[PDB]
């Protein structure tokens, strides 16, 4: 089997994708958040604290023939930015892009934190990460991808993530036509439950290549691109007058500044993020202070390859017994 499905950014900045998935039966349709960062697929619903419902699709499990409760079972995660949610668990069919899982764990949300409460066009998240990370209690489950893997043409999922435009999630196959060139794959790492894996170095615009093995995650998840400071610094002494600022909680840059591209290494291959990919717009309504997209992981304890720079790439996310991840340009 195999599973396509287009993913769209939620606002002019990219500032996250979502992905129609179908739940229950009657099908309910909810936009998630696909996120290669995290392991549980959580959703806004009928359970969910009223005044924690801001313009949400909700799933309602009471409505779908196929909603068994998982009995006893609850959920609670926290992400790396603060945010958070909680509650119970049920078991129901989710379809993604025509590829149907049944008895999938479907987390419904009974409380979430303000900052999901507040975009109301991401009616929850559905984690790609690795199924250890997961955290319902007493009993751990599986990913939508970990449930399907063995189902798929092959044991792969692709993201191929617009820049100001859709973009898409592909599952069980990979579409020779949406790349460029060859992929290039490179080793990765489950030991911490992430798509973690070791770019090659980096170049600043037009600079020089500077070979430095780089770890870090393959994050879908995170809008931005997250790297050592000296990395970030180098980066943003080529933009005049941008620096780091405490107030803001980041390095930003003068809106009116052309940015230079910033290239990352897959082994011996490039990937190359335009400058226009960095930039993410006023720091506030009418502001002439523009925040940056690469940003220091310094405090993090990780290097992030967020939506940034994989927007830049065709990713392979290779779920074969010894996962890899695969680049490519496009």
């Amino acid at each position: 089997s195999t599973g396509s499905a287009t993913t769209t950014p939620i606002d002019s900045l990219d500032d996250a994708y979502i992905t129609p998935v179908q739940i229950g039966t009657p099908a309910q349709t909810l936009n998630l958040d696909f996120d290669t960062g995290s392991s549980d697929l959580w959703v806004f619903s009928s359970e969910t604290t009223a005044s924690e419902v801001d313009g949400q699709t909700i799933y309602t499990p009471s409505k779908s023939t196929t909603a068994k409760l998982l009995s006893g079972a609850t959920w609670s995660i926290s992400y790396g930015d603060g945010s958070s949610s909680s509650g119970d668990v049920y078991t129901d069919t989710v379809s993604v892009g025509g590829l149907t899982v049944t008895g999938q764990a479907v987390e419904s949300a009974k409380k979430v934190s303000s900052s999901f409460t507040e975009d109301s066009t991401i009616d929850g998240l559905l984690g790609l990460a690795f199924s250890t990370l997961n955290t319902v209690s007493p009993t751990q489950q599986k990913t939508f991808f970990d449930n399907a893997k063995a189902s798929l043409d092959s044991p792969v999922f692709t993201a191929d993530l617009g820049y100001h435009a859709p973009g898409t999630y592909n599952f069980g196959f990979i579409d020779t036509t949406a790349y460029t060139g060859s992929i290039t794959y490179t080793a990765v790492s489950t030991k911490q439950g992430f798509w973690e894996w070791t770019s090659t170095g980096y170049a600043v615009g037009s600079g020089t290549f500077k070979s430095t093995s780089i770890d870090g995650i393959a994050d879908t998840g995170t809008t931005l691109l997250y790297l050592p400071a000296t990395v970030v610094s180098a980066y943003w002494a080529q933009v005049s007058g941008a620096k780091s600022s405490s107030s803001v909680g980041g390095y930003v840059f003068p809106c009116s500044a052309t940015l230079p591209s910033f290239t990352f290494g897959v082994g011996s291959a490039r990937i190359v993020i335009p400058g226009d990919y960095i930039d993410f717009g006023p720091i506030s309504t009418g502001s002439s202070s523009c925040f940056g997209g690469i940003q220091s992981s310094a405090g993090i304890g990780i290097n992030i390859f967020g939506d940034v720079a994989l927007k830049a790439a065709f990713v392979v996310f290779n779920g074969a017994t010894t996962p890899t991840l695969g680049f490519a340009s496009k």
